[PDB]
């Protein structure tokens, strides 16, 4: 299977978007992670290939950290999570990378979730530009999602799919 973790900030829709991904419905019983939480799903990607995703979904909590720290090794994926509205969020995604990075040489790609979209463009704390800036200085890539819309996650999930494919 393919390890991917899914970090970021307390609240910005981590398992929102998990939940999304592994069922077809509304989402309706999530509560703050604590210790990290395991799913898998197998996926057809692109090549043809049936791929094993076994995710992560990792506490945001700052009292929490050293948990979320255990879960970083052996990483191949990785998914940084941050709230448009939420400036704090989006400040952190540099040191959520860099920390996945100081335990963590094995990851082949991160990319950085600006979740939460649905809420109303002028309430947003953080330009695209800043976005794409901030994915082009620091070795990742970037995708705009709402939890709430399950054809933003499988895209993003389909992103994850593709390079993972490549390894
Ligand atoms: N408007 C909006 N709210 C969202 C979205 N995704 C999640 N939320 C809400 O944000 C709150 C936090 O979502 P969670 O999925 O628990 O966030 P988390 O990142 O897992 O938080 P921790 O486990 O505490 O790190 C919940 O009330 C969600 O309903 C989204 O795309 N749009
Ligand atoms: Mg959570």
């Amino acid at each position: 299977g393919y390890k991917i973790i899914l970090i970021g900030s307390s609240g910005v829709g981590k398992s929102s978007i998990v939940h999304q991904f592994l069922f077809n419905r509304k989402i309706s019983n999530v509560s703050p992670t604590i210790g990290a939480a395991f799913a898998s799903k197998q996926v057809i990607a692109k090549n043809g290939k049936t791929l094993k995703l076994n995710i992560w979904d990792t506490a945001g909590l700052e009292r929490f950290r050293s948990i979320t720290k255990m879960y970083y090794t052996n990483s191949l994926g990785c998914l940084v999570v941050f709230d448009v509205t939420d400036r704090e969020s989006f400040d952190d995604v540099y040191y959520w990378i860099n920390d996945l990075r100081i335990n963590c040489h094995t990851t082949y790609y991160i990319l950085v979730v600006a979740n939460k979209i649905d809420i109303d463009k002028n309430n947003w704390r953080v330009s695209e530009n800043e976005i794409k800036k901030f994915c082009r200085d620091n070795d990742c890539d970037y995708v705009f999602a709402s939890s709430f819309e399950s054809d933003t996650v499988n895209n993003l999930f389909g992103k994850m799919i593709d390079k993972m494919s490549e390894i």
